[PDB]
């Protein structure tokens, strides 16, 4: 099985114990590493953080101790807008140009691999990306012919249904892609005035937003849509969503006056960082979604949505019986990666739970 883990060049600037560069990554943790993100700037991949050169080098470091460990390097994120990829997509003479772009940096920088993470293609980018994609593959293949292994070349894709049918020619981009990494953590829609889950396996008994807004959802039909099972990494998420109350209410369609106040580490609202929630659930009632496999917690006017280590699990075990590729984790520096706030004196607990169970059969 893949372990495809996420690390934030950003994670880096957080105060105190929240700041995580790359040794603090446990070299046999995960099967892959992707850092995240690059530019794209004068139609070329490009570093984004001022001290990525380093960061890359601290990085490509874990190496010496894991020899077989694979990074990547992902491009794009929320910041590089998708009308930028739009753009470069779009047209033969810029998708070329960028596509050139990409082996000589990975191969300066120490990456065996390119993840796209284009979010999100639209109606009219659809095309676009599938053309990328081969197009990268192919210049992946005709490079491999001077000598070092062929780069690894996954992206990124949404879970959500209308987002997947809107943007991504699923059945083409599968066969040139190594892997795709499901986005299986966006499912509580940014117009709901309700608490809600993020992240549940299967739906809700009461008006789920969809019976389409779960992750066993989201592989089916990716499944349905031709990807085959061994291209298929479902995504966990090491992170929480939160929000604040409206009322004392605290279960199933419980109204919300809007996201949950920022953490002292990540200092962003309606997030919060594994870290910070085991903290959080000192002095917290919790909960569990029986159906949704999920679990939450509330304390205050304060409610969370969250994955524990009962729940990445059950997410492993699920993804291990639908024979898929294995598991993406978002993000290494929101698991307790430090091991000091999750009471187990145990480094990465999110995501050596995932990887304790990948490991078993
Ligand atoms: C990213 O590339 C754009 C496109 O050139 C550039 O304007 C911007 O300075 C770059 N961003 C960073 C964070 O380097």
């Amino acid at each position: 099985y893949k372990l495809i883990c996420y690390y934030t060049s950003w994670s880096q600037y957080r105060e105190g114990d929240g700041s995580c560069f790359p040794d603090a990554i446990d070299p046999f943790l995960c099967t892959h590493v992707i850092y995240t993100f690059a530019n794209i700037s004068n139609n070329e991949i490009d570093t984004w953080e001022w001290n990525d050169v380093t960061l890359y080098d601290t990085l490509n470091t874990l190496k010496n101790r894991n020899p077989k460990l694979k990074t990547l390097l992902s491009v794009g994120g929320w910041n590089f807008g998708p009308e930028r990829f739009s753009k470069i997509a779009s047209k033969t003479q810029s998708r070329r140009t960028f596509i050139k772009s990409v082996p000589p940096f990975l191969r300066t920088h120490g990456f065996d691999g390119l993840d796209l993470a284009w979010l999100y293609p639209g109606r009219r980018d659809k095309r676009h990306l599938t053309t990328l994609v081969k197009e990268m593959k192919a210049e992946f293949i005709r490079e491999a012919q001077a000598g070092t292994e062929q780069l690894l070349l996954s992206a990124a894709v949404s879970a959500g249904k209308i987002a997947i049918d809107r943007g991504y020619d699923i059945a083409q981009i599968s066969r040139h892609l190594d892997f795709i990494s499901l986005l299986t953590y966006d499912f509580h829609g940014a117009w709901r005035q309700t608490v809600g889950h993020h992240s549940p396996l299967f739906r809700g008994n009461e008006d789920a937003s969809s019976r389409f807004s779960n992750a066993d959802y989201a592989v089916s039909y990716m499944l349905r849509l031709g990807a085959p099972a061994n291209k298929l990494v479902m995504g966990i998420p090491t992170f929480g969503r939160s929000f604040t109350l409206a009322s004392s209410k605290t279960d199933v369609g419980a109204p919300v006056s809007g996201p949950g106040i920022p953490g002292r580490f990540t200092k962003e609202k309606g997030i919060l960082a594994y870290y910070e929630i085991c903290d959080f659930l000192h002095g917290a009632t919790t909960h569990r979604f029986r159906d949704q496999q999920v679990p939450y917690a509330t304390k205050g006017n304060q409610w969370v949505a969250y994955d524990d280590q009962e729940s990445v699990k059950n997410k492993a075990r699920y993804l291990k019986n639908r024979q898929l590729a294995g598991a993406m984790v978002w993000a290494l520096d929101l698991d307790d990666f430090r091991g000091t706030f999750c009471g187990q004196n145990l480094t990465f607990p999110l995501t050596s739970a995932v990887k304790d169970v990948l490991a078993e059969a």
